[PDB]
């Protein structure tokens, strides 16, 4: 038998831990075996689970294209994700557009925003022994934080949520087109009024700036707006509630984190290794072999990064989480052209999210009377940690 053949990201088999792990593990056994294998699901597509050989891929933009950097396809009507679709030499004049916002030395001047922020979503719940990790804090630390980036309400998080659930898994057509419509009806008043009265925020930087002469398109504009949303709606907010979730049973894991703050910042590469939310399509336009495959154009290659990211011949005790480790290549944020435009936004704003987290409440667990609750998907992450834990104080009002 093979796993291979019925792998489905969307479908990943759960142990009893609430995790797809178990599986992951078993897949990165036989991937040592077979690295490459073709799955029967979305029509047949390829599976690349090995690490150097999702390196081999990601690193040819000769025979792969991000056109497929979704699959299935995210639901963006006529639209397309800005720099993630692309190719170059599109995707490379886009990204520089928003390279100095996305800096590290840019995004460190986040850290206090994000630091009141959390202890302010924190207080909201503190007085109560209990909430859902996720619903009331990993959901709301990055959709606060991506709000401010795009010059959008804070306080609408719902709205934008049931925006980023349509584009990746509303199930019907119709009614998930006719919300993404509604994404876009938005950033159409949104751009309309930045173009008159513009900010400090990202979505102004954008309409102002010019590419070979000329500004963007509107729809250039809405491809920026969605893509950014995802990263921070999406992405960040499953990466973290599952983080949160681990915390909250692993009691060795979190004491040593309290006890070492200097290490944060290392684990939080490590949990990104371990947690890694996302995973990548590649569509192929030539006919290429990688490894012992050859794959054919037209076909879809996924890029399986949880499984390369647990690869024996890239990380020693990859089913450890080893806060320590140093250095840590794993493949959670992409590489290459393509490698996350956010990735030190994140790392800063997990660092602070579990900073506070930690300090505020360093004592808590899983609710027993309550169920957690695993979202699969090209994102996939907890959705529901609930949690309990003593009654404290808040530090405002
Ligand atoms: C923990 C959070 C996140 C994870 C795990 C994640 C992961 C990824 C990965 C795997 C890629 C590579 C795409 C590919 O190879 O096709 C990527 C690309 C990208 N990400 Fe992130 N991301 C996260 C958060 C964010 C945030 C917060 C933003 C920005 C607000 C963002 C913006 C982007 C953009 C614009 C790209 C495309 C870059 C390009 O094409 O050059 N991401 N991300
Ligand atoms: C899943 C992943 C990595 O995240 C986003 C924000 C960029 C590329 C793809 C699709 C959307």
């Amino acid at each position: 038998t093979s796993l291979f053949t019925t792998a489905d990201h969307y479908h990943t088999p759960l142990g009893p831990d609430g995790t797809p792990h178990a599986f992951f593990e078993a897949l990165r056994d036989e991937a040592e075996t077979t690295p490459i294998g073709w799955s029967e699901a979305y029509g047949g597509h390829w599976v690349v689970a090995g690490y150097k050989e999702i390196q081999a891929v990601i690193q040819n933009t000769k025979a792969f294209s991000n056109k497929g950097v979704t699959f299935p396809r995210y639901e963006t009507g006529e639209f397309e994700l800005m720099m993630a679709g692309q190719d170059d030499p599109v995707h490379k004049k886009y990204r520089q557009l928003v390279a100095k916002p996305f800096s590290p030395e840019a995004t460190d001047l986040f850290t206090e925003q994000l630091r009141q922020s959390t202890n302010d979503l924190i207080d909201a719940r503190i007085e109560l022994g209990e909430g859902d990790a996720a619903t009331w804090l990993a959901n709301e630390i990055p959709a606060r934080l991506t709000a401010i980036l795009l010059g959008l309400p804070p306080e609408d998080g719902d709205t934008y949520r049931r925006w980023v659930w349509a584009i990746t898994h509303v199930e019907n057509p119709e009614e998930g087109a006719e919300i993404f419509a509604e994404l876009v009806a938005h950033a159409r008043t949104l751009i309309a009024e930045r173009r008159t009265n513009p900010g400090n925020d990202i979505m102004s930087r954008v309409i102002m700036s010019k590419i070979d002469g000329e500004s963007l398109s509107e729809d250039d504009l809405i491809g920026f707006f969605t893509i950014l949303l995802l990263g921070g709606i999406d992405n960040t907010a499953r990466f973290l509630s599952s983080v949160f979730w681990r915390l909250a049973w692993d009691i060795e894991l979190r004491r040593r984190l309290i006890a070492h703050p200097e290490l944060i910042p290392n684990a939080v590469d490590e949990l990104l290794r371990f947690y890694g939310p996302a995973m990548v399509g590649r569509l192929v336009t030539q006919e290429v072999t990688v490894g012992d495959i050859t794959m054919k154009p037209g076909q879809t290659a996924m890029l399986w990064f949880p499984i390369a990211s647990r690869d024996r011949s890239a990380f020693d005790s990859p089913d450890n989480i080893v806060i320590e480790r140093t250095p840590n290549r794993h493949l959670s944020l992409g590489h290459g052209i393509h490698r996350c435009l956010g990735a030190h936004l994140i790392r800063v704003e997990a660092r602070v999210a579990i900073t506070e987290f930690l300090k505020r409440i360093p004592e808590f667990s899983l609710d027993p009377n309550k169920e957690c609750e695993w979202l699969m998907g090209q994102v996939a992450g907890m959705l529901h940690v609930p949690i309990i834990f003593p009654k404290g104080k808040r530090l405002s009002e």
